């Protein structure tokens, strides 16, 4: 049995007390996670190859996801059963070194490691044949499926509140990699078409998205002796709101006392993004991010995100280092052009298997400060019924109440794992 | 360690609309599966032979079952810890080659595979001696447990309501198996008696069966490179709801309003079914299912159902077939005489590890497509209190409301992977 | 990958009727469990030593857990995640032979295996530097962590019903191990230092304990192909509750009905004990236990319990003996001066992999008899709200009602596995 998996855990403290907080900044998708992690998250994956004939296989595998808020000892939660499909490759003669798949997947997932933030992940159940040969590159192939939790009226109503069908949506996936347009440099080029599948008799609110479009485009470059990863991506409508390949075609959300309300999402989003991980020397290791991302949407309530942030390592031994990250983040409210900014730093000192940034286990002991400003929060006092304004962008002062984080400080420290095997 | 288990998982879609639907006849217990399952499925088993000293040893096995929806990547879930048993081989001298277990347990269940249907199945909490050579045979012995989840009072009441209390079930099964009646022919025996074990000073609802009887004879004929399973089987009162061996002597149920109602299962059962796999030249393999179930009861809510369905599958190659399933059910309400029915046909492109219809992993891609006419339903509108025809067979325009599926059509399509290991 | 763990699982009824019961003395932390467990319990680890080189290596372990009521087969339930933590071996020169951990993870947990009690438990998520060589024994830091449901305010409230906040509590441990006080003989020296963590502006309940120390001496002594250990503690305040190393410095709990009430611990806890396992001649085995632990309260609502029992083990057979097991139990309300007492003796017969008392798996056909006189016990009739002695110690006729569990017998029988591996 293969055993392999995700996991970090540890111990965190508040400087002004209590156990160790997190921060995001308002608006932001993602946060710089080194000592800014605030869960035990863990993956647990046994797969196995089960046949093999010559160049022919059947691989199984499988995913149980776990995540505890890490106060106790004894912490009962719900698993998510995540992956559970059959990769058969080689098996179909006319289309060599191609792999037949079906079954709940994580694939092909683009994700920048330091803000762990998932830019091209379409993963959950599937089916698909994958890397046939084209002769330039490689082609593969791909429908999964997920399900928004109402947005669906088994009649026709005038009335949001009537739209509580769970409304299961597709997507449909095309994707040819490995095109070398220069040395040292790949290109990648996918497009996503999802859509809303209503039961036979079944309706979308008026108006609703109900599909959409992603575009990507990744070239990957090699470079000092590690990668730079330049993306470009848009979307449309249904895809803009999970932005990552996943479809919201029927545009309503619930409030938790069960109130529909509409969330539209038509509107564009651009990404413009550049990672990568470089080695320099023999003593250091660094990962960067930068960002620009812009939902914006017809209801005005996009956002204008922009981040940036590097984590240099310097080894002091071939197992011993001191990482340090700094981060900033700025987002700009659509509706009100009000701003959130944050900028935070940390510095640990690790012990990990290896002599890279991309080592793992990693033991760290750190010491994190963030100092925020924000301007503006989401309204979600109230009721999607109460409130009116409810999930929009709204000034920190709104109507003498408050919204969003402020204008602090703060800073944690604590001791942690992380270890991918 | 040892990695065993079951899975199924795939993606789907409704002909007229939305994720892929299932479809089984009401009345029936259960449908012909191939392109009809809906949700992913899986057991992992984790065990391991823990001492072995020549010819003893001790094994141990677990079991964690997983049901997810499969509509979404992330879908949290409560598994069901269905498996922890200790069993010693060898460790009796006098009676050589027999198993002492306890634990939970799958005890020894019988099942026809082409329609998920478990014929013998008295698994759950346990303890045994497990195949004692007798000479002509060898012989079983387990004790295992259920529990209903009210039927007891505290204290005598004459009301139904007042019997909220859980109330186990014990089943003694006695075997004797692997007796050659004849060439190419083993014949097995079972008696199971449940009782429902009553907490001192509890009481069941006046009237309320308490125990009873399954009786089993399966033949098992080895024929054409595969092999024929007659069985007949027979039970009496609380052996005939669940039907396959586990008993429910409380005789109440309840309603999702917490509504305790009587269910009372005083009465008979007669199986008489037929199963097998063939296979028949080179090129073709079939599985075939022939059932008729009688469930006689005093309350006249019982049923008379009859199945037959054939799964031929065709092989291109050792590895890509072309399976097909052909079902029938016809289900008639005791109470009004009504009849529901369905056929089923599906078509499926399937890879698969093996030149069996037996062969696991394997890769589906199909197409489904059911014609129903039912003539009846159940009655589960308002509450065991609003209603007092709640849980029976009505017909299908019964006070101008509507139950049954009425009498219309769907074909699905998708793809799926199914597989043990 | 390693496969660890520890499980057991039976099959159970009792004498009177019913599933079977087991009986543990009001008052009291813990029952004497041969033929007196009622679960289902499995903990499944899974770690892997992923890398070494040479001297150095880093371990990563795992532990999922299972409990459930061993009623039926499929029964869901919630797993808790009790550990996920990276272990580095020998990472630090300085320090040779040292380890430093982060995670979850339960740390060098003492227990007494025949009443399943565990003394000295600081487990949970945490980090340390374990086993440094102090030369005349092993010195090892940690600090874990442990959350209260409630106790704090956000605000200064006078009324209980306020501090509904969770508040997170930090032990700091240092044990000095390993030290020969004598020929055959360690002995082992902790500090224990427990406090509630309040968040920026939270408060405590007026008068709630906040923090507390537990002392311990463990002294270790090999004797008769055995040991035996002597322990004595010592606790203060929020360090009393629990008991075993983990902190209750809130001071506050929650009825069913979420109302706060205050369970102060402002006092102290003086625990002397003394178990072991000795083997005598080559057919006899045998455990015991002796304690005195007094629980003695500001409040007054403690308890002075005194417990004893022994289970000798006579082996017929390298793999078959007959256990048998007498315990014994006296609770004395430090509120009523009133006392609750029991003894059990159960006999089994069992298989055992292995010749001692302290192999597993174990396959065991018991029948167990307990005869108990409880004259108080505690009042949780009402709500906190209804009930101003909810919680408190009250006499067995309190009020014309009833407490405790009165004066009679039971008898028990079954078969269960018990096993680590
Ligand atoms: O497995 C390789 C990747 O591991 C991590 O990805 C984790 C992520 O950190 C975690 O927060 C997420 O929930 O699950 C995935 C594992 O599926 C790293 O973040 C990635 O950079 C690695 O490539
Ligand atoms: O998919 C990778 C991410 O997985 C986790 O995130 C979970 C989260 O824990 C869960 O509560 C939420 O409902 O779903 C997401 C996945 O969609 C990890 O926490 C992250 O580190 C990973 O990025
Ligand atoms: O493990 C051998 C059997 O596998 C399947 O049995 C599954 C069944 O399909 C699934 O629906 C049920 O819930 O669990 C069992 C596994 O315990 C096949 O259906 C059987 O025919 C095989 O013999
Ligand atoms: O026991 C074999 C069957 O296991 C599953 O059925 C579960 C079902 O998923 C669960 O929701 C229900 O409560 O219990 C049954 C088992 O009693 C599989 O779904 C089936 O394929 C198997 O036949
Ligand atoms: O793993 C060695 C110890 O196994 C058991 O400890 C169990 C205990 O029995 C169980 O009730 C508890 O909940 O979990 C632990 C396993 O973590 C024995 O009780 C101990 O005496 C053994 O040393
Ligand atoms: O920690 C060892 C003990 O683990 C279990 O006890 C659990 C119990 O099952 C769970 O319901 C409760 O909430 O937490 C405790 C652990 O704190 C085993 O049941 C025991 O045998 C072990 O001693
Ligand atoms: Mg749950």
């Amino acid at each position: 049995v293969d055993f392999h998996g995700y996991a970090r855990s540890g111990i965190g403290w508040t400087g002004s007390g209590g156990e160790q907080q997190c921060f995001q900044t308002t608006g932001a998708q993602s946060k710089y996670r080194l000592g800014n992690e605030c869960e035990t998250y863990a993956e647990l994956k046994l797969g196995q190859e089960v046949w093999k004939e010559g160049d022919k296989s059947f691989y199984f595998d499988t995913n149980v996801a776990y995540s505890v808020a890490q106060q106790n000892d004894w912490e009962a939660t719900d698993p998510a059963f995540r992956e559970a499909n059959v990769q058969g490759k080689n098996l179909i003669e006319w289309l060599p070194g191609s792999t037949i798949w079906a079954g709940k997947r994580f694939y092909q997932r683009h994700d920048v490691h330091m803000i762990d933030f998932y830019y091209w992940d379409i993963s959950g159940p599937g089916a698909g044949l994958e890397n046939i040969d084209v002769g330039f590159g490689k082609l593969s192939l791909a429908a999964t499926r997920s399900s928004e939790a109402g947005g669906s009226s088994s009649f026709a109503s005038n009335n949001i509140y009537d739209y509580t069908n769970e409304t299961a949506n597709d997507v449909f996936d095309v994707r040819l990699a490995q095109m070398e347009i220069n040395p040292g440099g790949t290109l990648e080029l996918g497009v996503d078409y999802g859509r809303a599948n209503l039961r036979d008799n079944y309706r979308l609110v008026d108006g609703a998205s109900k599909d959409g479009w992603l575009f990507t485009a990744e070239h990957t470059q090699s470079v000092l002796k590690g990668f730079n990863k330049f993306v470009v991506q848009y979307a449309t409508d249904s895809m803009t709101s999970q932005g990552k390949g996943l479809s919201q075609g029927s545009g309503v959300a619930f409030d938790n006392e069960k109130f529909a309300y509409n969330i539209n999402n038509n509107g564009h989003m651009l990404r413009i993004l550049d990672h990568g991980a470089i080695s320099m020397g023999d003593n250091w290791d660094m990962m960067y991010v930068g960002m620009y991302q812009d939902i914006n949407w017809d209801n005005d309530n996009g956002t204008k995100w922009w981040t940036v942030g590097i984590r240099p390592m310097y080894k002091w031994t071939p197992i011993m280092s001191t990482v340090m990250e700094i981060g900033y983040d700025n987002v700009e409210s659509q509706r009100t052009g009000d701003k959130n900014n944050q900028y935070k730093i940390t510095l640990a000192q690790q012990w990990q298997a290896g002599d890279s940034i991309w080592s793992r286990p990693a033991i760290r002991v750190f010491a994190t400060y963030a100092k925020w400003d924000e301007k503006w929060g989401y309204d979600y006092t109230g009721n999607a019924d109460n409130n009116a304004n409810f999930g929009k962008a709204v000034p920190a002062d709104f109507n003498g109440g408050s919204f969003g984080r402020g204008d602090s400080d703060e800073w944690t420290f604590g001791a942690q794992m992380e270890i991918w095997w």
